[PDB]
């Protein structure tokens, strides 16, 4: 039923109206209303699509005729047409039913005539027998593929598959309810907040959330612990998101204090800056890819970005370079800070070449045809991007020149404890002992 | 049947002439006439061109052979031409047949001589099939294209495509006929004036009218209504014009307020400016693919806007950003105003280059061949595009400083009601009650 699927409500709604056709056809038939023969399920791969068709067919009283397309590439065909007419003939025997077809690209496709001959024979067997039934009091074919490009053109004609619905990647409460639905099978520990890790994986599927819960339950289960707390879930989250953990790295103390001032710079002026996304777990662990990460947890839309949040994240992307300038002098800035620079540059161009956030260019969209404009407007636009980043590093220079005490406290706090929460960062910046085993 | 194509009386008269030629040759072949070897239908998408072809074919008793131009994959070298040789090869075995080629402008384009080997093998095979060495008898080719000016000189030669029937977009007395025809298929309508919906929807085509009617019938089915009344036609009409409504997930007083100020800006600019098209509705709901939308709609159908209308468009597309800066200050202008600047950019740039509405540039067309022109002229042109947009936002600011009370009124009532047609806005702007229910 519609309880088993989690998230994806904008597809579930049109599925309950088409199922409102499905359990009572004669009402929609008596007035002259018509609805398409078969609907098309698209979207990213593996977002709970077969569970939408099984959920519709399961909550209604109907039969669910499942068949895959890729299984027609297992053998030479000509017989696949015969099992298709077996399938639709059996569907006309059991008149309240729906017919789900998985990976429709393998039935269709645009191929060489040596195999487009009989592949076209099974294909237009499907095309003929999509026409060999009256729509009245009949059956609705549901077809699903994640590649709308690979589908055959003649199969997508009016008189055939018409209404196209999208099954996309879920939002924050969608991932919260998917994560809860997979939490309903393992042994949890305490107040395990699903919404603190629901946001935290921005734009990822549902099956990978099953990998998150599954690998986290494995990792708790080999430690011979009691249950699965928050540490296991954020452990497997920080494995699937970035990468594994290097327990074999032997590194000096100058490097540890250098990256300590880098992460302390990002953490401080990510913390004290007007408008930023609030602070979260900062570390200096080499988590696979990077060496020291600051985490940040927002919960709004990106449409609610503004000029204050854009200048806020431009000030977040200068704390490392300005921290390493103000501590170690000028001629000792490293190169990894330059990686942070590219994120800054991206945001800066969106403040000039898409929005109206620059009073010297004018209100325009310079982004969709950049090559069309001449050189003078690109000089004014690129110049405004340059003074935007210079003003960002000037504000970062002063707000880290007047917060030096928290920079050293949070710095050697990251040297001694090497993992801090925002509550714990607040305890470090006040000069307070924080009741935790050091490392 | 020719009755099924309601609207397009004169073009249908033209094809009726050909069917009359087929049904008794001797009346027309008595002075030396012959069948036109080719007829080319022109007109925008979905105006009923294949409908006419199936009218002649299915009405005159000859085999109809469909083939689409946007179906030729062009992944390999040989197929495409092989499809044409097979298609014509099978059509000659059914001598009085008809061959319909849809979207010629996808395969038959300009034969640029500097195309290496394989771009124009299909077009050459087509040319040799239409008017080649061995003659064809009793075959009629009907080619439906949207851009007659894009086809090449060789394919539109008198001898391959004899006539050029123009099926243009329907007018009000035509739309009344289409609506009458498709409403006729419904068995039940209580009291509905087709000229109401016909005068209400300028610019729509035959297909959008057909699914207007069908969506109204289905919508009457869902609500378990007894009939098909005018409110249903209004729901389906607003659906097709403004976009499919989406169930309101969530909102806050802040987001809802800011949005109400945005569409309040577009709506006030739409009303009080001069030259703008009339106003239809303002909405605070998430309709279609946008957060609220103020839809304008002309009373009469115009072929081309003058300078005052387009300057009116430039002034209307600044109400969002200017309203949000008057209310929420400069530093809070969101990034949802990107589409406004995209559209306004398009309008101004088509004003300067194509339409020839600027004096320091001159009476010259710079749109096509944009690469060839030098950098001097591009500098002047882009200078006047940007100057024109800056001036537009100047006017929108200076007007929305004069309409604070109307702005806050319409925004507040728009919060309270979530939807408003132009009359209700006219009442709300003067502080009057609307006689309906809050929220
Ligand atoms: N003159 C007309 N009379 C009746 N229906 C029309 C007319 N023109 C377009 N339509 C409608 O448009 C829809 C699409 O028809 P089609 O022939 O596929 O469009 P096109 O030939 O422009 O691609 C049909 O449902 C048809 O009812
Ligand atoms: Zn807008």
């Amino acid at each position: 039923k519609f309880d088993d699927v989690c998230g994806c409500d904008e597809a579930r709604a049109e599925l309950e109206e088409i199922v409102d056709f499905l359990k009572d056809p004669t009402k929609y038939e008596s007035l002259g209303g018509k609805l398409p023969k078969g609907v098309l399920l698209t979207g990213p791969p593996g977002t709970g699509k077969t569970l939408l068709a099984r959920a519709t067919a399961g909550e209604a009283g109907v039969d669910f005729f499942f068949m895959s397309g890729s299984e027609f590439d297992e053998v030479y065909v000509g017989v696949g047409a015969k099992r298709i007419r077996d399938l639709f003939a059996q569907a006309r025997s059991r008149a309240p039913a729906i017919i789900f077809i998985d990976q429709l690209d393998a039935i269709g496709g645009k191929r060489n005539p040596k195999d487009q001959a009989y592949a076209k024979q099974t294909l237009n067997q499907l095309l003929v027998e999509l026409d060999g039934f009256s729509q009245t009091s009949g059956i609705i074919i549901i077809g699903a593929t994640n590649f709308p490009e690979a589908l055959d053109k003649a199969l997508t004609r009016p008189g055939r598959f018409d209404k196209v619905v999208n099954v996309d990647l879920p939002d924050v409460r969608g991932r919260a309810d998917i994560l809860k639905h997979h939490m309903k099978k393992i042994t949890l520990a305490d107040n395990v907040d699903p919404t603190i890790i629901a946001r935290g994986t921005p734009g990822l599927s549902g099956a990978e959330l099953a990998n998150l819960v599954n690998q986290a339950a494995v990792y708790a289960c080999q430690k011979n612990a009691v249950s699965v707390d928050m540490s296991h879930f954020e452990w497997a989250k920080d494995k699937i998101l970035m990468g594994a953990e290097r327990k074999t790295m032997v590194l000096t103390d100058a490097a540890r204090k250098a990256t300590a001032f880098h992460e302390a710079g990002h953490a401080i002026m990510a913390k004290y800056t007007n408008g930023a996304t609030p602070l979260y777990k900062a570390t200096i662990l080499p988590r696979g890819r990077a060496l020291g990460i600051t985490f940040q947890l927002p919960e709004m839309d990106k449409v609610d970005i503004t000029k204050r949040e854009c200048q806020a994240r431009l000030d977040v992307c200068m704390g490392g370079k300005i921290a390493e300038e103000l501590i170690y002098g000028k001629d000792n800035t490293t190169s990894g800070c330059g990686s942070d620079l590219q994120s800054a540059t991206g945001t800066a161009r969106a403040m000039v070449t898409q929005y109206g956030m620059s009073d010297d260019v004018g209100p325009v969209n310079l982004s969709e045809e950049w090559e069309s404009w001449s050189n003078k407007i690109r000089d004014i636009a690129d110049n405004e991007v340059i003074e935007l980043l210079k003003d960002s590093e000037e504000r970062a220079r002063r707000l880290l020149t007047k917060k030096n005490v928290e920079l050293h406290r949070l710095a050697q706090g990251l040297i001694e404890y090497e993992t801090l929460d925002a509550h714990e960062i607040e305890q470090v910046c006040k000069g307070e002992k924080l009741a935790k085993l050091k490392t």
